């Protein structure tokens, strides 16, 4: 029906499945988890593969002999599942070195510290077979404004991304970077806070062709904008290198709902866009499965985020291939949309009268849309409730 | 004391102190004013100049003796009073033609309209001596994900605004444009809805010099950003070509609040980095005086707007030369921030043992940031509550 | 199939398939619809009924031959289509003496021309037939704190409010009253912002039982809140008088879009929970077909209103009725917690070691709520995805 | 100048000052404090005394003679520094077994256990000498629709403040209880949300004497509601027992800034009303020092809170008492707003012409309010740019 296969190019993180249910103001619901037994769940309930920070793999402040103990361990679960592993990161954000941050830390020794701390995972991430190094800056920003010269941030962002950059070719490595916006939380403010912000920052890069963007469903929508629109901007600009899907309740704080939940159509449409796009890379969820469940549930959890793409998926395809939903795209002029404004150049708009001195704009303004008919039937199709 | 002069580059639209007060649930309960009035007045209250839509100036549908008189007397309190106009813009938004957009109406026709239009008062804007073409497109976008492939109207809105880029290079005019972001209202979402957005886009056009934001205080903070990170990130990128200046109480519709009202310490930390950075051009207010005021508070309203932006000048320039400030400002490690991460480059910090190998992590978390003290004295200059 | 009938009590405000598209930033794109034209196409759709402001059936200002003129034809239109009016409400809102408010105007002239005004439309109200009359005091309010002494304006609604009841008892009407919050829009910040201030305001009314609430499901979503839970609350207090159904995306402007677009998850759980509680008032939609529609869009657009209370109406009680959901509401405990927490009273709890010297908090604390296993189920019921 | 003093009833959490820095992406940033140390460091400051959960005081899961011992050297350092002890709490958040709530948790065991803990420090709290008693059902609620009845759990949350109500009866204890609402996190929705919520909910208790609210700045702004405009409705039905005090930008995660800081302008309307209707309880801070800071960043960040309440009470105070505000108080109808509607009755009102059939629309409509002078002088006083 809707069961997930390793071709469907669904991953997770070890910190969704393995979230041990710590929040602002409770402590843990769950043990935690060894990466080892993530990985064959995972692969049991028809995963392609699983993501990390270094420190969700390695504990943080471990020697030689045991930071190659737990990767030789990770890598025999990889050999004896064929789960892979697309994407790494790196964790600059739980220690309270990072405090206030890592690339942008007001301290200049905590940012070259963060940035050997990146180099490191970097080389972990290309043994394991990583197309994307995901960085996401939770610490970077303010709750003040005093705190934090945005300028000399951005300059400091700069300078480390393009050092890594630079790493990356003198390795002669095939990986890519992919910047995570969020708005807020962990700090007030964070910098690069939309999808717009890190694609406009990318383009002011060295090599800018290293980079793209990891844009999170409920991130831009923790800025009640919309996600389907702004993937679009991604995709537009050729830099939707991956993607982290999950769900959100609005203007909140990050609550990392499986996909599907919080804004259920606003789902649809982005299946909708992937799909149309021929979007090819990862179908990631960052998700914490709540803290009221027992392991059991965690399971539960990440197969719904899987299932709930799968039936979008079916129900965007339905819409997309119905006649009376295409007829209805060309009574909304959906058609002319994508037609070139002006094809016959500027000075023919100059001297086409039919465009303003003969332009009946009356007539023009009395033609309806139709946008609510095309919307009833998407709301039919995403439902089942076609005739 | 708090006294604006031309001087300081204080400019006003005519449809904000010319705003009849007609909302979604409510009659105009204000008289139209004649623009010459506008203009006497604003010049009395020390204004430097004055901003326009094509129909502030011009009814909609004036003929060529009408455009021509209505210019003649608006060009005459010009002269009259020595204000100036250092911007204008289209509207492309409240004609019932433009209700599915203006430059991405899915009508071919209309778009070809929507450029007519914006180019024959590109002629009037220059004639009267504006240096900055604002584009807000309010009616770009939807309410409905089927409505608007937003991959093609991307495209549609950089073919528009390559035209134009185009039509100003062959007349050898020195005006650039500005793209004005919004998120949503009047659509349901709007394109390009932030600042990051925008700057993005711009990097994508064929002329990008040619092409930078025109942020509007209120607008970001609709979707809960901050509004100065957003400045420092444009000023960082060399596209602040204009400003709108305003207020705004968070996530909710367009209030447009006189400067000052809203988000008070955001509009400190706002001129605090418009006058660190040296941003030259106008200081425009793009506000609408409450419907509850007859003429002579919205008088009053716009000579607040300025008054305000000095009071906050004074402040902001205070906090920075008090030599408490700057001993703060060291203990916090502005200083540091300001300094590269890596001039020494990447082969001599991956050689460097202090960056990782032997850097105490514990010893660097346990320094405090010292952001309290530093925000307190903030806060007391704000006030005029120091000693 | 999914066909609306009388039986199924759906009505529609005159100013809602009526509103002419006038938006704060647009003109007009539909010409006016007469109410009798409204109350025709509503019933060919299988509308139960029609509401109205005063000001949407006789024009503000009629005469006392014009206003005998349009009731009699309304009334008329309703004889001749079986149509019902269950609710009036007054419009104290548009026109412009009422900026500062009615009820809560500070000039006292305008608070007695306000009740004059509402009192003279109860008569109407009940000559149609109506058995609930709303007031949204959509002007009550402020932009700014020294406009409004919050608790003066409470005395002087409470004051209204009384006069009101004292009026309808007088004169041995049936019709009972229902407030409806806002929590903003078109004022800054509106008094009675959500169901919760409404509630606690009634019972401080001199005869609280002819008072109840008239929740809007956007309006309680442009405070970030959950309807479902709101309305939960109202009928727990015996307080639901009258409903408002429609759609919003988050917090914002005020959308009014069709119901059922929006929030759909949140509009099941709504379905839902009407149904379970047997709600028997009108099922009452408050929405505007975008300024986009020429007038076959207003009709689609209502007729999809009814579609989807309908679509999910048949999800809801399949959800219920499945003997799989009944064992996983059972597995979470919902049956526990609709039984009473101490039956026994509070001297056998006291005495109980069970409850607290000999609980065993741990294995309490391991035992999973299995609840994504339940809200899984419920995203395959309206999804139409069950096996 | 604006030096504190025990007379101006300032308070302080221990979990405030005593926060270690944990949240959601981060471990702990500063060691733990003894509570004795807190006391002492808070009474140095000039603070009046402080406030605890249970489990702040007494480390959960503590033997009968730990706790013994834990309350008799805090009660030593009350002793020892004059310092009160107004407010206590419980917590019943933190600990796993109320992952699903306490008073409404969907387990039976756990909501009879959360009564016990309750009343256990219920006598705690009497024996140090609180007047008032808070709960904060932060784990009451959901994340999805169906696994939370919210009739069934507002039944269960009456059955156990009624059972409080009536412990508290038996032992002739003089405390009274204060709910504080806050709409959500840790829970995606949160029962109780609002003021208004809350305010309902009591009038539906056995003894509602006994209950009123404890209102948090930050909690309403999370809805982006007017915080002055709740407190007013609270002190309007005689229920503000207690209140929180903070700063939260707008609507996100649950920030709890100092006092002062977020909305500043909000801050002093909040303290011009508190000062202008006579509030008597404790001002009390429910705040967080950010994770950034070391201990003497803390003790800065306390200091700062009491600080900016005493700069906005001479404000506000200045602001009444000014002649010129006073006039244009008059020129805004303030003094208007507090005269009654119709103290000549319902007939009266009925009978009189000059309300409605001789009432002059046009010229009451044309009066403008003033609004916005008003709000420039205040300002201007907040500001200390007064001439
Ligand atoms: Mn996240
Ligand atoms: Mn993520
Ligand atoms: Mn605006
Ligand atoms: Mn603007
Ligand atoms: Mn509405
Ligand atoms: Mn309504
Ligand atoms: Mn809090
Ligand atoms: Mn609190």
């Amino acid at each position: 029906n809707y069961q997930p296969t390793p071709e469907d190019r669904f991953t997770f993180g070890l910190w969704t499945v393995g979230w041990q249910g710590r929040d602002p103001f409770g402590d843990a619901t769950r043990r935690a988890l060894d990466p080892v037994e993530s990985v064959r769940r995972l692969a049991e309930l028809g995963a392609h593969g699983v993501t990390f920070h270094d420190d969700d793999l390695i504990p943080f402040g471990s020697s030689d002999s045991e930071r190659e103990e737990h990767v030789k361990r990770f890598r025999q679960a990889l050999d004896d599942t064929g789960m892979k592993v697309p994407m790494a990161t790196t964790n600059l954000f739980t220690h309270p070195v990072f405090k206030d941050g890592g690339f942008t830390a007001n301290d200049r020794d905590v940012r070259r510290y963060a940035l050997r701390k990146t180099i490191r995972n970097i080389d972990l991430a290309v043994e394991l077979g990583a197309e994307t190094y995901v960085a996401w800056g939770g610490r970077e920003g303010a709750e003040s404004g005093g705190a934090k010269d945005v300028r000399d941030a951005l300059d400091r962002m700069k300078e480390a991304f393009d050092l890594l950059g630079e790493y990356v070719t003198s390795q002669g490595y095939d990986i890519r970077f992919a910047i995570e916006p969020k708005p807020n939380e962990p700090r007030g403010d964070i910098l690069l806070p939309t999808v717009g912000h890190a694609l406009a920052f990318i383009e002011r890069l060295e090599r800018p062709e290293l980079y793209g963007v990891n844009p999170e469903v409920g991130h831009e929508q923790m800025a009640g904008l919309n996600f389907p629109h702004g993937i679009a901007q991604a995709l537009w600009a050729g830099k939707l290198f991956h993607i982290d899907l999950n769900g959100q309740n609005g203007i909140k704080y990050d609550q990392d709902l499986r996909f599907g939940a919080g804004d259920l159509r606003a789902a649809f449409w982005l299946v909708d866009l992937l799909e149309s796009a021929g979007y090819s890379g990862p179908r990631h969820f960052d998700f914490k499965p709540p803290r009221t469940e027992d392991f059991d549930g965690v399971w539960a959890s990440a197969a719904g985020c899987m299932r709930n793409y799968l039936i979008l998926k079916e129900r965007a395809a339905a819409f997309r291939a119905d006649p009376e939903v295409q007829e209805a795209l060309r009574a909304s002029r959906l058609d002319e949309l994508a037609r070139p404004t002006a094809a016959d150049g500027l000075q023919a708009l100059l001297d086409d009268r039919s465009a303003f001195e003969e332009f009946d704009v009356d007539a023009a303004a009395a033609r309806g849309m139709a946008f609510e008919r095309l919307d009833q039937l998407a709301m039919d199709h995403l439902l089942g409730a076609r005739g």
